[PDB]
């Protein structure tokens, strides 16, 4: 069964990072950003083979008259944000439900954190202190999710792996 799954989500939230990690089990070299690429995987999902197309699509705001383009016949969306970045989890609601469902009303979406790793992380638990910000925890993940009907939420490391193959498990078990 061929599914279309495409991915949104704030400029460098870890999109490309949590596809190439999935698909290849390999983190990408360093950070280019995205303008449209296509990836593909056969997984099994409860008895079931899948031809998983993944769509890849652009977070910059220059993108926006282009990324609709993707939109037509996707089969489930992932909305991503960084754990690790407020205002990412801020524009779930802000830009990314709205603009995906001003064009798929219907079209199931799973909210993904990324960067997971990050969470606990000293460095970065420090830096997000002297802007007196502060990571997005469990709870408001959820919160986000519910205030958005996403079908699902998941948190997960495109680094260390960790949570990566039940987001797509999940985007699979969404369709089906
Ligand atoms: N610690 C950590 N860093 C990550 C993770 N995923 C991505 N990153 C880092 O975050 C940056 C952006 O990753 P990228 O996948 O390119 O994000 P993007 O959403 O595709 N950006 P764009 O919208 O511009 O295409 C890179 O520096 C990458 O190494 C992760 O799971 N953990
Ligand atoms: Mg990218």
């Amino acid at each position: 069964q061929a599914i279309k799954c495409v991915v949104v989500g704030d400029g460098a939230v870890g999109k490309t990072c949590l596809l190439i990690s999935y698909t290849t089990n390999a983190f990408p070299g360093e950070y280019i950003p995205t303008v449209f690429d296509n990836y593909s995987a056969n997984v099994m999902v409860d008895g079931k083979p899948v031809n998983l197309g993944l769509w890849d699509t652009a977070g910059q705001e220059d993108y926006d008259r282009l990324r609709p383009l993707s939109y037509p016949q996707t089969d489930v969306f992932l909305i991503c944000f960084s754990l690790v970045s407020p205002a990412s989890f801020e524009n779930v609601r802000a830009k990314w439900y709205p603009e995906v469902r001003h064009h798929c009303p219907n079209t199931p979406i799973i909210l993904v954190g990324t960067k997971l790793d990050l969470r606990d992380d000293k460095d970065t638990i420090e830096k997000l202190k002297e802007k007196k910000l502060t990571p997005i925890t469990y709870p408001q993940g959820l919160a986000m999710a519910k205030e958005i009907g996403a079908v699902k939420y998941l948190e997960c490391s495109a680094l260390t792996q960790r949570g990566l193959k039940t987001v797509f498990d999940e985007a699979i078990r969404a369709v089906l």
